[PDB]
């Protein structure tokens, strides 16, 4: 409740930041929950490109923000990012790309889920995990 809206990419940045125009503003958002390796460090790369890919591809681009604060104390969006109805936060946790991280209690409407996600990665021991 907690609801979607439309995104405009201008460009992906790493594995959990990437580019929109939001109300007509180019805005960083960060993604909520999660926490990719820096672009030269491991996996660092294979997250941003999937990121870029996931959010490049899809038709439909959305923005979801949760109930809490919108923006951080750097003046970035924090929000779930869908590409085609899939999440990229949770996509990027269950591939073993993102760690669950940076949990706030005003915006953690998806906890659950992702630890879901990250529960099946580390089974796997996939990337991160591995
Ligand atoms: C994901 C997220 C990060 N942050 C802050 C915490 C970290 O701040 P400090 O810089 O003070 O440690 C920083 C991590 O972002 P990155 O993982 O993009 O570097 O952004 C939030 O404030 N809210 C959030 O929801
Ligand atoms: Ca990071």
């Amino acid at each position: 409740k907690l609801h979607k809206e439309p995104a405009t990419l201008i460009k992906a940045i790493d594995g959990d930041t990437v580019k929109l125009m939001y109300k007509g503003q180019p805005m960083t958002f960060r993604l909520l929950l999660v926490d990719t390796p820096e672009f030269n460090e491991k996996y660092g790369p294979e997250a941003s490109a999937f990121t870029k890919k996931m959010v490049e591809n899809a038709k439909k681009k959305e923005v979801e923000f949760d109930k809490g604060q919108r923006t951080d104390k750097y003046g970035r969006g924090l929000a779930y990012i869908y590409a085609d109805g899939k999440m990229v936060n949770e996509a990027l946790v269950r591939q073993g790309l993102a760690k669950v991280a940076y949990v706030y209690k005003g915006n953690n409407t998806h906890e659950q889920l992702l630890r879901k996600a990250e529960a099946q990665a580390k089974k796997e021991k996939l990337n991160i995990w591995s």
